[PDB]
């Protein structure tokens, strides 16, 4: 057969197709239950991405039209440039809901060589464009609010963790997915008596493990839910242990903040915005 | 008649002409005679033009190729930005011989349209890209090495004036042109009894005034040379003045930087290079 009419055109005219991604990370730590207690601390990186054959169309068409871009409500962030070579911004006033970014072409074009020669056989070159810090206030920051209490009796140790879905910490509302929720429990540990829902007790590492696959307002419970354990101890008292979450999602940001391509040369083919838990405690 | 063929062909085709002019000032102080007391503070800025008709190319041709270029022999400087919007550079490490400098074109575009509007009769439309300051050193960093020798008595002023052209302070031998020397008599001043080279004596600011047309060394002297006078004093005597000295120069940098351009997309139809001295004293 011969390349596709997509890949010819693509090669050989236009103007090109690039591929936004904004991934976040939300750190937080609860303790107690009072809100606030509660700390967030949200990372997010910046990544377009541009297909295969570009670098031909880069040798068909050796001076390329320029990116110039533009985050749009801005302003909640604190950026760094992972390739200060490469990008730049105006610096200046102030701290407005939106901030431009333009592309040192003859790097970009380096640089896509360069990835091309380590990994030829990619659908898409990712190329890191910006690394930022949203911000940061309480419990409203968070997409899945945590409240955890221990009964820590001589002989028997009862754990209970609330957790509670919220759209307020999302642009929009979007499902958290294989959310996973591990807890250390020391003591003796020799019976994991009675359990909801159901979860895997590891002996090796004395932790028990809920998988929980997605939590949203579509899903059981309506987003706000309970997890009870009651253990045996041999030893005994426990040690309340802070409590792990992991999640993922895809739909949104928990930012806000999006981007527009400002020259002409380039479109947007897709823009994908995800977030996922980092480290994500809660202590008694 | 109709349009030129390279009017209508860099309307409506192919990689663009630019022009780059350095324009440098030399700042100097000096004192006595002896050699540093002398102080030196050379400023410059760097201009990119784009011919007229520009902003037609722009509007058939939408996405124009990148600017980007770099300026050579580097270091010596410590620049400015007098528009950051439209220009940026990598501003790590560290300080080598060459930085690289980038441009946003939508502001490009609508900075030349603007300039257009406001001077639509114009050949060249000057951009202010950078400013810069070179260094710093001592008296061969000053073109034109000044010395300055009053005998001031009770009813008559004597002054000398040596000049020394030099080489050393200039990447490439050029002339000196239009050069003044002025200097304020004070005291009483009744006649100017001789004088050599001829000057003007200015009655109602109670000054001398030389002009040489040029200073090189295919010029007299070789470029070194003297002026002397002798005043009458009806006063008495004289209070030394500073000595104000003026001249232009064109076909070389104090710097010795150049410019390279480093995409493709545009070529550089001529790249000037001028200084001129602005303060530019001596003293007794």
């Amino acid at each position: 057969v011969d390349l596709g009419t997509e890949n010819l055109y693509f090669q050989s005219a236009d103007t090109l197709p690039v591929a936004a991604a904004f991934t976040e990370t939300v750190n937080a730590y609860f303790k107690g239950a009072d809100p606030s207690k509660c700390i967030v601390k949200i990372t997010g990186e910046m990544v377009l991405s541009f297909p295969a054959g570009i670098t031909r169309h880069f040798a068909n068409n050796p001076s390329p039209a320029a990116l110039t871009f533009r985050v749009i409500n801005f302003s909640r962030l604190e950026h760094v440039l992972p390739n200060p070579q490469l990008l730049c911004c105006d610096n200046t006033q102030n701290d407005a809901n939106t901030k431009e970014f333009w592309v040192n072409m003859p790097n970009l074009m380096t640089h896509l060589k360069k990835v091309s020669e380590q990994k030829p056989q990619a659908t898409y070159y990712n190329v890191d464009m910006l690394k930022y810090q949203v911000s940061a206030q309480g419990i409203q920051s968070t997409p899945l609010n945590l409240a955890v209490n221990w009964r820590c009796e001589p002989s028997s140790t009862d754990l209970r963790i609330d957790y509670k879905y919220n759209t307020d910490a999302m642009t929009t509302a979007v499902a958290l997915n294989n959310v996973q929720f591990l807890v250390p429990i020391d003591g003796g540990v020799t019976k994991l008596q009675a359990v909801l829902p159901p979860a895997v007790w590891n002996a090796e590492q004395q932790r028990i493990l809920w998988k929980i696959p997605d939590i949203s307002q579509k899903s059981e419970n309506g987003g706000v839910g309970s997890l009870l354990a009651r253990f045996q101890l041999s030893e005994g008292p426990s040690k309340p242990s802070p409590l792990v979450v992991q999640f993922t999602s895809e739909g949104s940001t928990l930012s806000g903040c999006d981007i527009e391509l400002v020259g002409a040369g380039y479109r947007f083919s897709l823009i994908k915005k995800r977030f996922a838990a980092g480290k994500y405690l809660a202590d008694n």
